[PDB]
């Protein structure tokens, strides 16, 4: 069979091209968020996919919960994939997590990178006494305790919220169908690394040119963040807002958010 890295994670290769464009999920999502944003691509580049540890379409046995307990266990996972399939200075678009994820992997790896497209990210949700995340802590901590409480009924709540619109929408129901084909102590696991997440330090380290994409409106993302970003960053970087609301602007509203990705991957940074 393949390799180890690559099973565990479902890696898959599609289209050709000299460009490789590697493809990150977020959080309750999987690789399948970006089937409407592949077949946009593989006529020009290769297009890598690969599922975070933790979602519900890998092995709950490889979570390690003392590894992905911060965000250097999925940092190392994405390097690994990367030198396991052999990509080198991949355009790379994620969606949060994994884009943040790449964005460290950078500093130590540029090789790697071309350049990093980042959808909806964030270097840390909470508010400091001079940081504006968008959340006070004690509105975190009473969060992280409702999920302990009842993960399941926070979920069924988070999942329509974070995604913005009806609960009818296609984009609600496909949410929810990933987010809750994952283990429950897994997704608390995940839930609780990105609570307590604090990127701001790496941000000056990190010198690929980045692009920063998110909603106008993201009730986990408020729009200063995207401007925190874009002013840390130590290298070149854009801030492109999508006139929508919602965390998954790729899932939720792609016929303005596919257009945008092409021209972020497309064109470069001057
Ligand atoms: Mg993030």
């Amino acid at each position: 069979s393949m390799s180890t890295v690559g099973s565990a994670h479902n890696v898959r290769v599609l289209g050709s091209g000299e460009t490789t464009v590697v493809l990150g999920h977020g959080f309750g999502t999987d690789q399948s968020v970006w089937k409407q944003l592949v077949p946009y691509l593989t006529d020009e580049y290769r297009v890598l996919l690969y599922d975070n540890m933790g979602a519900g379409t890998t092995n709950p046995d490889c979570y390690d919960f003392e590894r992905y307990s911060s965000l250097e266990g999925h940092s190392n996972d994405l390097i690994a994939i990367l030198d396991d399939f052999h990509v080198t200075k991949c355009i790379y678009v994620g969606h949060s997590l994994s884009s943040m994820a790449a964005a460290v992997s950078s500093i130590f790896r540029p090789d790697l990178f071309r350049k990093v497209v980042m959808i909806s990210a964030t270097p840390r949700i909470t508010n400091t006494e001079d940081y504006y995340g968008g959340f006070e802590q004690e509105e975190i901590n009473q969060m992280n305790t409702a999920m302990e409480e009842n993960f399941k009924t926070m979920m069924m709540g988070f999942a329509p919220i974070v995604v913005g619109g009806d609960l009818e929408s296609d984009a609600i129901q496909e949410f929810s169908r990933t987010l809750f084909n994952m283990r429950p102590d897994i997704a608390l696991s995940i839930c609780r690394m990105i609570s307590g997440l604090d990127l701001r330090p790496y941000l000056g380290l990190i010198v690929v040119p980045c692009h920063i994409i998110q909603s106008s409106k993201d009730m986990l993302v408020p729009v200063a963040v995207a401007e925190y970003l874009h002013k840390n960053l130590g290298g070149k970087s854009v801030v492109e807002l999508i006139p929508t609301e919602g965390h998954l602007p790729h899932l939720s509203a792609p016929e303005l958010t596919i257009p945008v990705l092409v021209r972020h991957i497309k064109h470069d940074i001057a």
